[PDB]
């Protein structure tokens, strides 16, 4: 048994913390959690692992392995603790899991203005937001547009069986539900039965 | 044989499409190289296959399948079209290839201030920038030190053989190297060695 520690915010807001979080509770992976206080710039000094990682959290150790990046860190998971003995958090088909990827990156890499304007504040703190600006109405837009394409097919789930990207979209979807923002019915559905996931729930209990 | 084609900016300045361009190069895939003109929105139409994605380039065509988001891409085209058969472009070792995915996603998502600052037109269009504000020495300064610890082993490349981790590497050290910004001598030449892979060579012609 491998000794697993999760390096999280203080706050454990953080959306990217929340996925690594998710992907180990999935897996049923014991593991241990562990903050630094990015407010007070503790991620900017090296008493910290993370330090000499990329000084971000969220940051796995896995024995006398660091990793950083949530989407390598979930993805590394995936192989290391592999089905059928544990729980698969990717896609099978190879272009369902190319799809995963995608939307893993893009959420990780585009809508600024949807984090910065509906930062996780309102997703895990309970805080209101005023109306969107106009990059924010065109971030919501895209989003909007891009998460209706992908759920075409009616089903509950992105790729049938849950993956780590329902995680991921969710979140980025309920940054906007949560702050009482209009958001197309379909989606809005989508969001709160993602939200409801076990391990996500178990994370949102850390900062209540 | 599968009919492969990228989308790329008009211009072949994108580091994105650089990083698809150049893994297609170093696994002899054969494709054809399309345009979408984004100064002119040619993006936010839907006349491209590339608006019901997620309206960025790159973008690939394996024959009915698009697919974007560089990273996706080239792990797709690294499980699709495997070693032994093609060149593998990620490392074979888990924990190699777990960094080597930290890195990827790491550039995507930090270093703004000097992928604004020292935008692709230094790399690619001959551009020259003015000093750095304080923000990209914030920036330059983290991508120094985290290079200098990946590189710490003394070895050519990241993680023994080429990888595509180094070819991106080395661009976002180009921006700063290609506009006569004071690099860590050991950094620089790590940045000039990758610079001449015939791969990428092959794309900077593109924009010539
Ligand atoms: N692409 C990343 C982003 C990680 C990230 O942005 N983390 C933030 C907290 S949510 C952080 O550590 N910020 C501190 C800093 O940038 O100095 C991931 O998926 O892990
Ligand atoms: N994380 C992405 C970023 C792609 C990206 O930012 N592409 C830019 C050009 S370099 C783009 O298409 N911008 C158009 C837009 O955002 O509307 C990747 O690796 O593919
Ligand atoms: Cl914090
Ligand atoms: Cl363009």
């Amino acid at each position: 048994q491998p000794v697993i520690t999760l390096w999280s915010d203080a706050d454990f807001f953080s959306p990217y913390v929340m996925s690594v979080y998710v992907a180990l509770q999935e897996k049923s992976l014991p593991f241990t959690l562990k903050t630094v206080d990015l407010n007070r710039g503790e991620h900017l000094q090296a008493g910290w692992t993370g330090y000499a990682a990329t000084r971000r959290v969220p940051l796995l150790e896995v024995d006398d392995f660091a990793l950083s990046e949530s989407s390598a860190i979930t993805e590394y998971l995936d192989e290391r603790f592999a089905p059928p003995e544990w729980e698969r958090i990717y896609p099978h088909d190879l272009q369902k899991r190319a799809r995963a990827r995608q939307i893993q990156a893009w959420l990780r890499s585009d809508l600024m203005p949807i984090r910065e304007e509906r930062s996780t504040a309102v997703v895990f703190g309970g805080a209101k937001m005023p109306d969107l600006s106009e990059a924010g109405r065109q971030s919501a837009e895209k989003l909007f547009a891009t998460a209706t394409m992908l759920l075409a097919h009616g089903g509950q789930n992105l790729f049938g069986e849950w993956s780590i990207a329902d995680a991921d979209l969710a979140l980025m979807l309920n940054r906007l539900v949560l702050n009482g923002d209009k958001v197309p019915e379909a989606l809005a559905d989508y969001a709160s039965f993602q939200w409801q996931r076990a391990s996500i729930q178990r994370y949102v209990a850390l900062s209540a």
